């Protein structure tokens, strides 16, 4: 009774003192929402699972998973989203696999993309630090952890580098994403860790044209962890974000399914999911409007409209 | 003399204080007119009997009467009228008898009609409350009182629900109509109670094509009670409102009967009542113009023209 | 000399003060013309004798004379003229003698004619007052004075009624004509009093087809009194107005008689009076043009052309 | 030398000042031409002698001469010419000799001719004044001066009348011609005075069919005086104007005499004068064309062609 | 350790005392930058090699080198730059080779250029002194050392003159440049000595249109000596300064080479070096903006923008 | 050595004592400048030759020379200059030759000019004395010496008069100029004596439009004597002062000759001397600005600008 009031008073005061003393995000409740500066992953479901609506800026991010699970796709979409915000992006490459026609399809502006193919793991982290320290680079993607071979071996690395790097990152608000194939110092320094995997084939006839994808946020220091997103990745197209908008939009009653049609605000979008997705692809301002309504319904920060 | 002046002064001051203290409509004179936000019943005669020109918005309405007397017809017309105003409508159904071809003939837009077929009487009133609380539903029809069986029985309900519901209704201006076949808590919470019954057959040859209908306003908190309306309900067509317009229009000298013809503003409408009704059906803007003149002559608020 | 100037100055100033104090028309000179809103009697000669070109609107008119002298004819023509102006007319009948084929021949539109056959003299004047008070009736004919029997007798009337009626008439600009067969309160309230009588037969062979008619304006408050008009009334046709136009037109040099022909503006109208009258009947716009020239020559207001 | 220049400068300036001060026509040179609104006399030779091509409008004209010299003929032709211009004419007759078959032969439209046969000389001049004052009469012929007997005698007249009449004539542009048989006040008020006389017989066999006629302009205030015209007047036909056109036309080289033929513009008109005159009578538009060329050659204003 | 701190303390204090006692620039470190009032040489590379961004004002300058190496070009550009600053310039000529079409192409305003062709070496230095002493001449070019023949010979000079001249120069802030063909007193008095030579031909086909040029700063009292600049001199155009801006701009990452294009601030300048140079020639405010960014990157004072 | 120092010390002390004892101007060096209250002669060259920039105020001036050499011109210009200073002027005339259109062209305000034509030489000097003694006349011109005939002769004069007059002149600061045609007492009392003569014709075609003029200051007590001025006097225009400004201005480097143009402060004045003179005439404030710079360069006091 007064026991319960006394107990809730004490919990609140402790939670507040913990946040003051150890920093925001140090203790959360598992289903907490958010009251934030983020860059979209290009997946609405993943932006929602992240709680703040995207990857947090000025932080270290790790994305790991088996090859062809969607890691590079997610980072190229993040680059395209950051470029849309007006930000400058760099790709530090130790894998030599980038396909720039694909990057372009995902919205990356290659004219403005910085690229580095470093001579060693040391050199990769030092170049990464130099770009962070410039104060003029907004997002860096490092591909990939394992490939970051020490000079001695070519003829604790991660750990001292990450110490130096995180120092720089905190001063300049640069976002840095490491792609890791499936390293340990990363586990503590990262504010967000994503576990991505293929969960099924998508097929046209017996031609596979894509993959069902699951991403789990296994570490999240800016909103509660362990949320998941499920979306399609289509060959040549990346995340089917328009599909997410229709699915989540209909689920949360923003978008109507009227017989065979998807409709929004009393107007038809398309007959069947493929037609409706294509219409949203052709009408990106409408797509963004609907997306933002879905974000608001779920308590997730909006993206830029306009 | 001065006795009479003193007496009239005292009556007026008491009536004014009663209205201030107990609310408008608490004491009226039986033939009072009105100085109001209403939705039409689809019957001109009933809108006139209601005094304010329709059902009052933000209030509870009860419509009761024997089966096939016209209750569902009146509520579907009210839905069509509310949709014409731009309002969102819901039908909460415990009778499983709705005919949507008929609803469409009466002008209901099924695309925009919310529908619920609840699992119990409790569930019906809770869903009704949730829709009222949304602030986004303008009119709810609940069919029907008796059918609202308590969960325990399936395996005071009305009374506590109506307490909660009327609280919500007053905050959001939602209109809620209960259809009752021939419950007690309704008698006090309802601002308007309608008693509807069939009073005769309408025939083509020996084929009955409709029914003469009488509606009595047995409770009216927004204008004086106990007025009545008489109109035809035709199978497949609902209230013969064009017939009411010609009848009341001619009665109150707005519409002329010139020999065999009905005429308005010096122009023929049709030869005989059937032809004139059909012409008004084909010329709804004229029908509304004449209807509104009749309303004005009787001291009843107008509907939207245009 | 200066005596004459002083005397004319004094007369003028008195006449002006009398008009200001007692109202226009209170003192006139017997051959005064006019500087007016009127409705034609259907007789050009009578419209001229009235000075203002017709009966004055917003006033009481009395027309009296022996039966079959032309009273009803004059009032039906006045109705037809008022309807031509767009005005609404009523006939209050205590004589039960109206012939509506004749009324139609005289140009009355029966569709728009209000009719009343009152239960008593009181009822006649009360209905007359109600029509005046509507503000929507332009001309009322009351037939006839003597027939207006008091209720008590059926089982001062005129006088108190005329007091009330003239009050209403002055507010609404309604014209009211009383037909009187040959009452006293009428003598003062009437602005115009007409004395009409038959003065001779008109014959085809030994078949009488009409009557020579004399109307004397015995009271005139809107222009000088005691002028007279002489015209034919033909069975089935009313006043021979085309005959008046030719006669007065030729008299005042507007219309030419060239040998056997009547001519206007250098063009033949017809050979002999009957042919010329028929031509004007067939060419009413020409008839009106010539009529208006005659009115202008005599200092009488014009009618509508077009 | 400079004497001559100084003298011509002074003369011109005086002539200009005289015209400004005393009016146009006050001083002229005897052979002056003209730079005018006129009505033809029906004689080309006389229209030329008048300088302005006809009698001046808005002026008083006197025509005097022995009986049968051609006075009435000239005035009837002037009437016919004025009617051709669209003007309204009046004949004020104290002689009782008019032959209207002759007037018609000369082109007078009797339908439009006003006629007066006054009771006295006074009455004649007063009617003349009233017609002038109308502003609607273009030409008045008064026949004849001597016959204008004073009332007293029947049981200075001309002089006070002419004062009043000339006042009216100047305001309204009416032309007034007085025929005088062979009065003194006329000598000064008239702008033009014509002296007409027979100078010889015209014969067919020993049948006289006409008369050689001489007209002298003894007073002319609109162009120089004392010019003369000589022409034939034929019984029943008036002035032989076609003969004048051929004579003056050939004299001034407009018309050719080719052997026995008269020709104009390279085309034969007729063999011998009689045939050529008749052809011009039958072809009045050609006659007018040739007449106007002759007028132009002589510096005389043209008539209407068409 | 503390040995090193003690040693660095002592060096700094000595360097500071040397500067105070012998003057700024007396001891420098070879790669020192600068913390200055300068006039541009018209070569960005040479302005950079000079450290302060141009020739120092209020000082003596020597420029020496073989004929046609670019000496006169550099001094005419310095004149044009000084005139751009609003300064008054003089050219003292003992060589008689000036081409003023070329001077104009290089931006010299001939209207404001003072010119002297002295009678002897003595007279040249005395006129130079008089111009310096005026306090109204900002830059003097003396062409050329060897040609400055003593009067006695025409029928130590430099040394006593330079003593007097440097006294005047220090009081008035006049800049004086001596052109020397390849004198000894100059070696000590000069604050800056430039060694310029042709190092190669520039060709269009087999037509030589210019020369590769090297300038070495062999003496520099205002910033460290022995730096070098390499640039093109084109016949008729002088130093290719726009070429320097593109080269140094791209080298120091201010200007982008994107495929075949040079670009700055995200906007194309031109396809290939010639087109980009011409664009900068046509857009001098942009050229200056880019030049100044390059200066800032290298630690060199800026020029006036605007 | 010390001989030279002793000698220069002695000279200076003697010169200083001579000035104290005999008055300023008693001993000068021939090329001395000046350290003064003056009125301009209207000639810049003459104002410069006078050393103090004009005639000295409060002194006697003699101007002598052959007729038409420019004496009257110089005195009328002096009057115009004195009036410009706000001073009151008088002209005492024994020659009767003054042309006041010319005086006006030279800038004399005739409204304010006092004039006297005395009866004798005695009377002239007595009136001159009375005007001086008023304390209210600033400049008096006496024309002319020879014409100043003694009364006895009409039926030593100069000498006793000049004694009295110079006494008055010294008290009141009046300037008095005597014009003398080519008297002895004048030679000593005058502070300034001018010898003016024509030295050549100025011609347009073979029309002489003016005269080259030389003025020598043969006596000067306020600055060194014997300086000369040469200027044009143009018929109707007086001294060509704008021409002097351009000539002396260009000579002393204030005004530029740039090709065919005269220019000042970088702005064109006119193409050729005539155009430049006219521009300065139209822009008197500029003319004065340039004139004053020339005066300052020569060590001569300035005139009022503004
Ligand atoms: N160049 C490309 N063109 C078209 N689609 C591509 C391309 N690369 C990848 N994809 C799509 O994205 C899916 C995952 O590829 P992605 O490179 O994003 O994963 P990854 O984990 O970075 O791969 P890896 O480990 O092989 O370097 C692929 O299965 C394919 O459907
Ligand atoms: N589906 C329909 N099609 C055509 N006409 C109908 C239909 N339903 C009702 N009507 C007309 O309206 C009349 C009354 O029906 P309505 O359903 O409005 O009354 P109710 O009181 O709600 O009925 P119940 O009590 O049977 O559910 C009927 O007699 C019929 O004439
Ligand atoms: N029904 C009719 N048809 C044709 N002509 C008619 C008719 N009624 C009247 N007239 C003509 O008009 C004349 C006068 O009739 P009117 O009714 O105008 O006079 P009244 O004074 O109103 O008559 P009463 O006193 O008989 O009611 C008649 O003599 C007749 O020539
Ligand atoms: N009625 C006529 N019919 C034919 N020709 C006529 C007629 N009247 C006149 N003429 C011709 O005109 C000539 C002159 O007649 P006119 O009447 O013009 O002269 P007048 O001076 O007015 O005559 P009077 O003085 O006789 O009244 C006659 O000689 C005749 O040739
Ligand atoms: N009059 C000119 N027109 C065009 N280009 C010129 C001209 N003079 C010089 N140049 C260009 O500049 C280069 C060097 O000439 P400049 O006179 O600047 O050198 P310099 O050392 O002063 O010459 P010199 O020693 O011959 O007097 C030439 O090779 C030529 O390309
Ligand atoms: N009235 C005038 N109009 C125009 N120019 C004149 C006039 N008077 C003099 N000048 C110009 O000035 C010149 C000298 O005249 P000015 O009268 O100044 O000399 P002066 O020595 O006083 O003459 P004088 O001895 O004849 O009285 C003349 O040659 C003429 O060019
Ligand atoms: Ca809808
Ligand atoms: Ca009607
Ligand atoms: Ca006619
Ligand atoms: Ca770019
Ligand atoms: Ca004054
Ligand atoms: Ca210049």
């Amino acid at each position: 009774a007064a026991n319960n009031s006394e107990k809730s008073k004490a919990l609140a005061a402790a939670l507040a003192q913990i946040e003051k003393q150890f920093g925001k995000g140090s203790v959360m409740r598992m289903e907490d929402g958010v009251i934030i500066q983020a860059v979209s992953t290009g997946s609405l479901g993943l932006d929602i699972a992240l709680g703040i609506g995207g990857l947090p800026r000025g932080r270290v991010i790790e994305i790991y998973g088996p090859e062809s699970s969607g890691k590079t796709t997610l980072t190229l979409q993040s680059i395209a989203e950051m470029q849309k915000l007006g930000g400058t992006c760099a790709f530090i490459d130790a894998e030599h696999a980038l396909d720039v026609t694909y990057a372009q399809k995902l919205g990356v502006n290659l004219n403005d993309l910085l690229i580095s193919q470093p001579d060693t793991g040391e050199q990769a982290l030092e170049i990464c630090d130099a770009l962070v320290r410039s104060g003029a680079v907004d997002l860096i993607v490092v591909d990939s952890v394992a490939a970051l071979t020490p000079k001695a071996e070519i003829e604790r690395l991660m750990s001292q580098a990450l110490r130096k790097l995180t120092g720089s990152i905190n001063r300049t608000n640069t976002t840095v994403i490491f792609i890791n194939q499936i390293g340990n110092a990363l586990k503590f320094y990262a504010s967000v860790r994503l576990d991505i995997r293929r969960t099924g084939s998508i097929k046209s006839g017996d031609e596979v044209i894509g993959s069902e994808t699951k991403v789990k946020v296994v570490k999240n220091k800016v909103a509660p962890p362990f949320r998941e997103a499920h979306f399609d990745i289509l060959y040549g197209e990346g995340t089917s974000r328009e599909g997410e908008i229709l699915d989540l939009g209909s689920e949360h009653k923003v978008v109507e399914k009227s017989g065979a049609w998807y409709s929004y605000n009393g107007e038809r979008i398309g007959q069947g999911k493929d037609n409706a997705r294509n219409y949203l692809k052709e009408h990106p301002e409408l797509a963004r409007e609907i997306e933002n309504k879905v974000r608001v319904a779920l308590g997730v920060p909006e993206l830029a409209g306009g």
